[PDB]
């Protein structure tokens, strides 16, 4: 019935991959081409969002082009911003739990909730935990960065998120991070929580995606990675095929 | 199976009443006497907690005495504190969303989560929204007090709580408040959310409990109200009988 239910059902059989498209990075038509190549590569959902703040008209154009060019559901990834498009299928309702500023824990969320209640868009509660180095979202979101290897702090935040009712936990290294969050942190936390763990940031090749998925990530988020659109398919296939080869206990 | 599931099943038939016992106010044995009288009066659950910080030994003694003297489940009501007793059946995992200080939104919660994960206690996610006047918890929790009549701010916080995954919303006027949160605010918010609404603070007589339940509160929280234990039963019966007389659509 819902994207969240689709995710939970899919996790019984395979790891999930999602492709994040930054609407500020390319034109709506180029974004749609990228989305179609990612669909063919086997990605499960398109995420749309970034750190660069843009107007709702551009958000609308990007989401509309993607939905016209693919059969995938589109999930908004607001991060530290209050970006919305009413054309998206779902939105990760994200709380940056390790921010020093209440504005990114509950501020933007409270300001956006009424408008969101007027829309048919699906609201998926997600705990957004920003790890070292954090990159732009770490800076803009005022994160008290969780060190990638500080698995006990990761666990405290993840358990708190679970006990607050969040349905997904997102380990965020930051867009462009040289390396993703530690495998040891991922495995340690995954062994102790009962909601899905998503890892994004610093995953740009099949071997990295494989080691992160094997460490315990339930879903992997990457960009389109390839500079040229005509190379996105081959690049994403190699990644997706690998993580979807893992047998799920 | 769980206290939360018991609550949801009960709400299909009747309004809920819970009796809050402050372990700092009376001796453990007196608390247990109060709990037994409240059980006979028809209360659904015993809540244990307050604003006065106490040692875990006193918490343990109070919860143990109550559980030895009644057949009711005991739910911890930490408020702005990190009070715990391992003898309780459940804990409201409370986030004071309208606090100005992140410490009461996520701070204490992150510090307590690991210990809580070591316990069999049931964790029930609750959004804790403190309204004017707020009393002691409003002061200590550093609340940006929601005016009792500011129904749109109430709605924004309640919808944000729902979209973050909280399972219960608690409208808190503060212990000892002269009047509870406005009926108009309660009805306005209740018409727009899909999780239960709990109202506490300022409810000390049957007519107040009746008007708050009719306005749209799903559960009512009161203290034992009566100065003398031998009068608790009659005082709580009159309240509980009234709110449990409301037909649920």
């Amino acid at each position: 019935m819902t994207i969240l239910k689709q995710m939970m059902r899919k996790l019984k059989n395979e790891k999930i991959h999602m492709t994040l498209i930054d609407p500020a990075a390319k034109s709506p038509d180029e974004s749609a081409k990228i989305a179609k190549e990612a669909e063919m590569a086997g990605t499960d959902f398109i995420m749309v969002g970034g750190s660069t703040d843009i107007d709702e008209r551009l958000m609308d154009q990007t989401v509309s082009a993607i939905k016209e060019n693919t059969n995938l559901k589109v999930i908004l990834f607001p991060g530290s911003s209050n970006m919305i498009s009413r054309h998206a299928d779902a939105i990760f309702f994200m709380s940056l739990l390790n921010s020093s500023d209440r504005e990114f824990i509950v501020g933007h969320q409270v300001k956006a909730s009424k408008f969101l209640s007027l829309l048919g868009i699906e609201k998926i509660p997600m705990a957004y935990l920003v790890f070292s180095p954090g990159m732009t979202v770490g800076r803009v979101g005022k994160a008290n960065l969780i060190d990638s290897f500080d698995r006990e702090t990761a666990l405290s935040y993840s358990l708190a998120a679970q006990y607050m009712g969040f349905k997904l936990i997102y380990f965020e290294a930051g867009s462009g991070a040289p390396r993703p969050v530690s495998e040891d942190t991922i495995s340690y936390v995954k062994s102790k929580i009962n909601i899905p763990l998503i890892v994004g940031g610093g995953i740009r090749d099949p071997e990295t995606a494989m080691r992160i998925a094997l460490a315990g990530a339930d879903m992997i988020v990457t960009g389109s990675i390839a500079e040229k659109s005509n190379n996105v398919y081959s690049v994403l296939r190699n990644i997706i095929g690998k993580i979807k080869s893992i047998e799920i206990k």
